[PDB]
This record gives structure tokens, C-alpha cells and sequence, in this order.
């Protein structure tokens, strides 16, 4: 039976800190003109299949680059390429028998689990309705660098403020922060709250950690930002535009709610002009571009762990 | 002048058995964590062009994987990519001068021959109107494993029963079976028979073999299945659905017509629910998934033979 | 700051002759079953991004092949893949941070410069509104072979005649010919002349060359072809077809205008039947197919120079 990566919920706190340290390490070596021994030709002769249900160029760029550093071949199968004209069972058994890994994006989560259930090779979740494991790893890599033993990244007592809609990215970030002893506070409009199944996974993630990260739920943005070390948002039709009125991240929101003097900004891209101001996006406060690049380093770490080390994280 | 693979009609019985033994051999070595010396970096620095006229994801998956095991690069050029805005002559001379091989799928057979006629590198037929060489090699690999000197795979006296429409796949399978001393019987509705040009190639394939495979043509399914070791079908609008009434492969058809006690089932995928029953498809009788995977092993064998060994099969 | 290749206008006469000699050299070695030491694994572990705004299969084929000879990975991002749903600044910073090079095709030239302005890796111009650097290198490689010290390819005093529309390809060819001491004469209909910004770059290219190539502008085709060593055209709706009446390259045009006895023909493909006659296109006068293949050799040279040698041409 192969081990899959569907959500941060599948990782112990130790396993998660290790993926992040590895990405940090590989990044420092490769950006100064060297190759890690563990990675050289680790995937040569081998194919990784990328299955995408809707366009996702950004995700493609980093998976593609990560596979190639390991000397493997990335295979793109988009929405014009591939459960419509053939059962989901069949597609799953057949493709997995001629590749070494599947990186997959689909719509509903029920879809990805069924695929993994019958795959004979490790499946990694590129993005689904409720999870986004690769993004969390990138985001914590970024946090770890900017604020620079085995079961921790030394981040205990930090505060993250999320302002906007409750979605896939927040869900996994929340689960990670809890394991790392980081406090999270979430501001959303009435009707756009964290689903209670997600609150259940966050709570279960508390088990066995001596100082877990705490969860705060609010309707008022000025409340969330209080004493925040980092502020995060995300992309949000007619119904929505009126509802998110005061939810735009601005300089005036930080001072008014009382965030830390040196608060930093994060958004996982692409960015539209509704969620955040130009002044904020392009300030020295903004970790946006390093965060985007850390996708490359997070994919290398994850693929080494799940494909090469067949799931034994070290 | 380069040597092409357009049909099993181009192969001697010895050359065909050798391609099958090679695929079997390479499969056993690679699935137990080793590389054959003959294959390592055999295609490095080199590009193989894949030209597809209509979607064919399944074929792509195996060609892509096969090229990469040899350390080469597979280039996908689909129907939005490439004889409409430029003569067929020109396209053929130009592309072939910057690659080492073309794996091509087109509509009419007249199309593929004209391309090959002016290519300066070996062309392999991925699928056309009347032939499908790669499929036959896979199918005989499968048969050879399940029922486990140079001019034979030791299969003399076996029976294959084809029930359904007469198409490209059957044509090449028939030509192969004849060379291998395997008996084939074909049940089709009135109007959907083997074209007499095909019957002519089967008959010509008889020449020089001491015990050739025999051909049987019928309109009644219960007649074909008599004493059959294997039963095969394939995907089959308004006109057709009424015509194939009794043609659905079922448990009740095997017993009624008198097939062997341990008859096995084969279909080259994708499968729809009209040709065969769920009960049959998923039984221990069904070699469907191994048959699908044997495409990978058959491509490695064929590309080694035609591209690396420049057509000298050994 | 990375060095880009946007136009032949960025190259000294020495740098241009060197790119051409290198392509010639690499071509001779590789076509006789050997690898140049400088090229082997030069790009391994590394990704090159290809960004295409409109279909351009021919360009893809040669870039793809060139990258692979160097052991790198080519990544195709077409018009369904990627400044619409995200600022041009953002796309530029993000993609360039996870690849080693961008080969790009866009519409307006203002577009490509802005991309390069913010890229952290070398950008090469695949084709834009006014330039086509890769084509010029191919064309001069071809000329250099057919008519077979450091600041010259030994072509002084040759004549090139362009008959047809004034476009991107002609512009760069003209700038190259000037640096190489080759004479160019241009026949176009009234309304379809070289833009005066281009005439300005040709004139600036004269500076510092002891025998620069001369420019001639005409409305009559029979005038241009006088004493020409080579004749070139290109693809040219309702308004246009009447205007180019006498502009079709023919046997009868050469004799009538008085071109050299052994004049040669060039067209960068694809060809339509309006610009040139079948008799001319397929004669022994036609360097069309070698010219098409020389794209492969020109890409290897250019990518070695700009990506591997980080812009120090040698
Ligand atoms: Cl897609
Ligand atoms: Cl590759
Ligand atoms: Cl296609
Ligand atoms: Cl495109």
C-alpha cells in the first residue's frame, strides 16, 4: 500500500518541520551553484504524471521545475487530455501502472480520494475543494526564513491573521500552525465561515502537542489584526462584492486594529485589486514573491519524501 | 532509406517473436529495480516527435514513458499544434530533419504512407484506419505470459475468438496470430465484415510458415466462441445499436456456445458497457489491466528496434 | 543584471559572426555522430520556459530540440496556458525566479521589453512585431555554407534582393547584412515600406564597420533583382491581394530583371502559393529546407551564448 499526501492532517508535527527544514536546506545549496547528493539523478528514467481538471499554470511551473532538478520527466495531462468516457476506477489503475507518481488536481475531494484509493503509486494533492498541502509547506518555509527541537520550527507564540473568505488554503495553513504552536485568528463575513468539519480536524491536530496553536473566529476585521505578526488574504459574484465591504487589507486597517509595528503581508497569488491595496502589496512588508518561489523548494522536498523515500520522512 | 513500422505485415515471424521476447525480458528486469545495459542512455540528447490528429491520451502515456526509460525526450504535437496551412511534403521533410523519430497518428492510411515516404527518420504507426502494430505486440506479450524455437512463441494450436466490429486492431492481431500458428475466428453482423484487402494480407502472411493460423468468418457469435481459449471484443450511431443486438460478451454466451472451461477475456480500452458485461470485465478471467500496461513494454521494444538498432531486430 | 537577445541590433559584428561559426561547427560534429564537450550536460537539472501568445509550431520544434541536446528541459506554455488575469510585472518576476531562461513570443514589442525589464534570467526573443533574431542567424548560417578575419564571415560584396512585404524578418536580416558588408535591395508596394525607425537602426549599425552593407529602396521588382546573388520573399486581405500583383517570385522575373546566372532562393516558411512559383520553390536553386533545419543549429548557439556563457560570447 502506497502512502499519499492529501492534507497536512496526514503529517505529524515532526514530519512537517522536517519537510520545511529540507526545503530550506536544498534552496540554500542550489541557489549557490551546487547539487545535494540525495537529489542527483534520484528520479532518472522515471515519469511523474500531472493531472489537471482546470487551468493551473502557476502550479505547473513549480512541479515541472522540481521534477527536473531530480532528473525525472514531468507529463502534463490537462482538461482537454483526460471520469466521463471511462470509469474512475479504470483510469486510476491504468495510469498508475505506467508512472512513478501522480500530482493531481480535481474538483470535489470525494474525487481525489477515490483516485488515490486505487492508485498503485503515491498520489500528491495539487489542490482540491478543502485542502492544499503544498501551499502550507511553502508558507511556513517563508515564515521560517523571515523570522530567523525536531518537532518544532521554533515559531511558538506567533500570531497569524487571516482576513477574507474561508477556503482550501486557510484550512491547511490553520492545521499546520496548530502543530507548530502558532496562533491563528480568522475574520470572515457572516455566511463564509470555516466549515465545522474543518474545525474538527484543527481540534484533532491539537492532540499530543505540548503548546498547540489557538483558534479565534470573528466577523470584525479590526479584531483579528490585533497583535498580529503576519496578515494574510486571498482572492474572493454580485452577492459577494457587497458582502466583503470592509475586508480589503490596507495600511489604515493595521494601525486602526493595532497590529505589530513590523507586520508582514502574505497572499498566495494571483492577486486581484479587491483584496489588498497597491501600497501594501508592493511595500517592504510584502513577502509575496519569495512566497511564490518557495513553491519550487516545497515540491522538491515533498516529492523526495513521498516518491524517492517511499514515505519514510527524514 | 529508413525502415518504418506501419503494420505487422512488415515483420517476419522471427522478427515478431523477438520484439515480444524483448518486451517480456525488459519488463521483468525493470519491475525488479534494475536497468538493462542495452537501454541506458540509448536515446539521450535525442527527441522523438509524437504527432496526433485526434485526442489519444492512453497512447501518449505509454510512448512518453517508454522514451524516458531510454533517457530521451518526447515532444507532444496535438491537433491544435500541427496538411492544411502547409503541404504534407514540406511538414514531413522539415520536422524529420530536427528529430530522431516520429510516432504518428492520422486518419486515412494514404496519409501516413505519404508522410513516411518523405521522412528521413524511422516512422512508427501509432494508429491509423486499418493498422495498429503496437497493440498486437502488447496483446501477444499478454497471451505469452498467461499461457506460460526462434520463429515461434510456442503458441501453436491456440484459438482466439473475436466478437464485434471488424476494425484496425483485429486486422493486425489476425496477421500476427497467422504468423504464430494461432487460430482466429471472427463474428460480425452483416455489413461489418473484414475488408477483402485485409483478407489478402492475412493470406499472404501464410507464406513460408510450416503451421500457419487459420481464419474463420461467421455471422453467429455462438459459432465463433466454440473451443476458444481467449475471447476479444472492442468499442463499437442509431443504425449500429440495433445491429449488434446479440453481440454483447457475457457469461451466458461462453457456456451456450461451448468455449473452454478457463477462457480468458481481452479488450484494448477504453471500455463502454455495451460490448461486455460487468461480471465478465472484472472477473479473474480478465487480462484487461495487464494488457493495458503491456503497452509500455511494447513501446520500449519497438523504439529500441527501429530507432536505436536502425531496424536490425535482434 | 541579465543580458537579453531582443534583436541583432544588440550584437557587435564580431559577436554575430561568432554565433554563426559556432552553429556551423556544432552542426558538423553532431551530424557525424559526436558531442561537443562544451555542450554535454551544460543545461542539466535546468528548465527553459517557452511562452507563446499565438500558435508557432515550427519555432517550438527547434527550441525544444536545441534545449534537449544540452540535456535541459523545455517547458511549453501556450495561449491557453498563460497580462490579463494578473499584472505583467508579477508574471515576469514569478516565472523567472523558478527557471533558467525564457524564450518568448508576444504581439507588440512594447510587451517583450517590459517582460525582460523585470526578468531575473536571460530573455530570448522568439518573434515579435519588429524583430526575429533567431531567423537572421539561421539565414546567415545558410548563406555562409552555400558560398563556401574574426569580425567577418567573408561575405563582403554579396547582394540580397527582398521582394514582397516589409516585415519583422527582413528588418533583422537587413541589420545583419549591414554588419557583414552585404548589400540589400528591397522591393515593396506603395504603403508597405520599411518603417523609418527601422531605417534608423540600419544606419546606426553602419558605425565602426570599414565596409558596411548598402541599402536600396524600390517600388519596382525588376529593379531590385539586378545582379542579385540571392532572392528572398515571405508570406504576405482583400486590400492586399490586388496590391502585390507583380510581386510573385518567378523564373521569368529573374531573367527579365537581370539577376546572376546562379541566383539562389530563400523563404523562411510556411510557404503559400502566392509569393513564389512551384517551379522556383522546388528547383536546385532553393535553399528552403536546409534554411529550415538551420533553426536547430542557431538555437543551440544562441542558448549556449546567453544562458550557459551568461552573455560572454566566444
Ligand atoms: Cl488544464
Ligand atoms: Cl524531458
Ligand atoms: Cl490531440
Ligand atoms: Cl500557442
Amino acid at each position: 500500500t502506497p502512502r499519499h499526501l492529501l492534507s497536512i492532517a496526514d503529517l505529524t508535527p515532526t514530519e512537517f518541520a522536517t519537510l520545511v527544514r529540507n526545503a530550506s536546506s536544498y534552496k540554500k545549496t542550489i541557489k549557490s551553484d551546487s547539487m545535494p547528493e540525495r537529489l542527483t539523478g534520484a528520479l532518472s528514467g522515471k515519469t511523474v504524471a500531472m493531472m489537471f481538471s482546470k487551468r493551473s499554470t502557476r502550479t505547473r511551473v513549480s512541479t515541472e521545475g522540481a521534477v527536473v532538478k531530480m532528473g525525472g520527466h514531468p507529463m502534463f495531462l490537462g482538461k482537454d487530455d483526460i471520469g466521463v468516457n471511462e470509469s474512475l476506477y479504470d483510469t486510476s489503475v491504468v495510469i498508475s501502472s505506467m508512472v512513478s507518481c501522480i500530482v493531481a488536481r480535481v474538483g470535489p475531494h470525494s474525487d481525489i480520494a477515490n483516485l488515490a484509493k486505487h492508485s498503485s503509486v503515491p498520489v500528491i494533492n495539487a489542490l482540491c475543494d478543502t485542502f492544499h498541502p503544498l501551499q502550507a509547506i511553502a508558507d511556513f518555509l517563508t515564515i521560517h526564513e523571515s523570522f530567523a527541537h525536531p518537532s518544532s520550527l521554533g515559531l511558538e507564540g506567533l500570531k497569524i491573521a487571516w482576513v477574507g473568505d474561508a477556503n482550501n488554503v486557510l484550512f491547511d495553513l490553520a492545521i499546520a500552525a496548530t502543530k507548530m504552536g502558532v496562533n491563528v485568528a480568522v475574520a470572515t463575513p457572516r455566511g463564509y465561515e470555516i466549515p465545522s468539519h474543518i474545525v474538527e480536524l484543527i481540534q484533532k491536530a491539537r492532540e499530543g502537542v505540548q503548546s498547540p496553536g489557538n483558534l479565534t473566529q470573528t466577523t470584525v476585521p479590526e479584531v483579528a489584526v490585533k497583535d498580529a505578526d503576519v496578515i494574510v488574504t486571498d482572492t474572493w459574484k454580485i452577492k459577494r462584492l457587497e458582502a466583503f465591504k470592509d475586508f480589503k487589507v490596507t495600511s489604515e486597517l493595521a494601525k486602526r486594529g493595532g497590529a505589530k509595528e513590523n507586520w508582514k503581508f502574505m497572499h498566495c497569488l494571483p492577486r486581484h485589486p479587491e483584496e489588498v491595496s497597491d501600497e501594501v502589496f508592493y511595500s517592504e512588508r510584502s513577502l509575496v514573491f519569495p512566497e511564490a518561489e518557495n513553491r519550487l523548494w516545497a515540491a522538491i522536498s515533498a516529492l523526495e519524501a513521498f516518491v524517492v523515500n517511499k514515505g519514510k520522512i527524514a
